[PDB]
């Protein structure tokens, strides 16, 4: 079997597993006992299997909100139970042919290699960010990484844009705001040189210098965007109520709003975001997660409820593919960004941390498919700014420029994953290797 081990939370690794199954491989999703008991399995063509993070009954992340402590606990129990799993699978007649793993779990590679199982690292961040972390891991850049260092990489043809202070990945530019995440970002690459394969959820045409560098440096092969085949127009509709609302809207009219599944916004930040949205005048679909809703006042919720819909969950790819969708106000997490690209949807970028500031810079300055919100002197996003950016992308002099670039990259993204495409060829090479 092909074992797939994402960070326990994913869809891009599952999408790659669907393609492996197309090619006659047998994928298994590996997740925590907790997650397996408290969510539906993926279904065919996948098996599922479980490891433990120490909290099979309760959410260990809830239980352990300090990141270092959670990660140390996940390693302890995860490495032991992943070892047990590799043995029990072999004994059950289903020995792992390869472990595909998120290298935010670097212990997974140690365990597999000790069990004699091939390993395939699966990076789901852009090549531009991954390569920066790698240069630190390899002791070619010291901490903190600076704009000066980034400029060197741009001048050497490794990075395709010059990253300023607000564009360098904060986990290495300002390490220690986030010590555990700094360590985790860099340790992805520690030992990656002994993996059998290295894979990245991107496409060459998007990040050509960075992909090329990742390939020559780390053997990384692009396999993305790792999304459902339907969205990539590769021939080899839901009933969710938000969709019915979207159906009634005019073409390219609606702002989708999401800051993702992980970041938390305080009451002040939700106030500026929600007021900016109302103040724009645009219809909007604002996904505010169940676990964040308590911070949204009645007043702000009802403020413009004749134009805007607030929901706890929307099928985002289906939303992005909808004719009524005009732009996406997004934190520009990588999955969000690729889903916007594959649907040709212009972006208003409101990054927080991790890969988002870098992504945002590429969005506005190389890809040209949107704009990034400008924070004021104290680093606060103002409602006037939120509104200005929405209006810039939906009504500016440059509105067709953002749409054109989004469309352009949509087509390249599709070409990459279709038969003959740069990503398709890498996926096929992997499937053959492990067949
Ligand atoms: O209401 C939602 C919110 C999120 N997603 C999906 O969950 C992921 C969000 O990931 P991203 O890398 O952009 O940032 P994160 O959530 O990890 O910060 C993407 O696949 C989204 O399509 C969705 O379908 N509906």
């Amino acid at each position: 079997q092909v074992l797939l081990l994402p960070f326990p939370a994913t869809n891009p690794m599952l999408q790659f597993g669907r393609r492996l199954a197309y090619h006659g491989l047998r994928p298994t999703l590996v997740t925590t006992r907790y997650v397996l008991s408290t969510t539906p399995p993926p279904g065919d063509p996948f098996r599922v299997a479980a490891i433990s993070d120490g909290f099979d009954d309760a959410s260990g992340m809830a239980a352990l909100p300090d990141p270092g402590e959670y990660l140390r606990t996940l390693e302890a129990h995860g490495a032991r139970t992943l070892a047990e799993l590799l043995l029990s699978e072999a004994r059950a007649g289903r020995p792992a042919r390869v472990l595909v793993y998120d290298p935010h779990l670097p212990w997974a590679r140690r365990v597999a290699r000790a069990a004699g199982v091939a390993t395939a690292a699966f990076l789901s961040q852009p090549c531009a960010v991954d390569l920066i972390y790698g240069e630190v891991c390899a002791r070619r850049l010291a901490l903190p990484v600076t704009p000066t260092d980034a400029r060197g990489l741009y001048a050497r043809g490794v990075l395709g844009v010059e990253l300023g202070p607000d564009d360098v990945p904060p986990f290495v530019a300002a390490p220690e705001l986030t010590p555990a995440f700094c360590e985790q970002s860099i340790e992805q690459f520690a030992g990656l040189e002994d993996d059998d394969d290295v894979l990245v959820n991107s496409f060459s045409d998007l990040e050509p210098k960075e992909a090329a560098y990742m390939e020559s440096t780390w053997r990384a092969k692009t396999i993305g965007p790792s999304l459902p085949s339907f969205y990539l127009d590769d021939g080899r509709r839901s009933t969710v109520p938000c969709m019915e609302w979207l159906d009634k809207q005019p073409p390219r009219s609606v702002v989708l709003v999401s800051y993702g599944t992980v970041s938390t916004f305080d009451v002040a930040k939700l106030e500026e975001l929600g007021n900016g949205l109302c103040n724009s005048g645009k219809p909007f679909l604002w996904v505010v997660r169940s676990n964040e809703e308590h911070k949204l006042s009645v007043q702000l919720r009802k403020k413009c409820e004749k134009r805007g819909l607030i929901v706890p969950f929307c099928p985002q790819l289906e939303v992005l593919a909808h004719k009524a969708t005009g732009c996406f106000l997004s934190h520009c997490g990588w999955n969000s960004t690729l889903e916007a690209i594959v649907n040709g949807v212009p972006l208003v970028a409101m990054p927080h941390w991790a890969d988002q500031p870098t992504i945002s810079k590429y969005v506005e300055s190389l890809w040209g498919m949107g704009v990034r919100v400008q924070l004021d002197k104290s680093g606060i996003l103002q409602r006037e700014e939120v509104e200005r950016c929405i209006r810039e992308v939906m009504d500016g002099d440059r509105k067709e420029d953002y749409r054109r670039n989004a469309t352009r990259l949509m087509k390249k993204a599709k070409e990459s994953m279709q038969e003959g495409g740069s990503s398709d060829k890498n996926i096929a090479e992997f499937a053959a290797k492990y067949s």
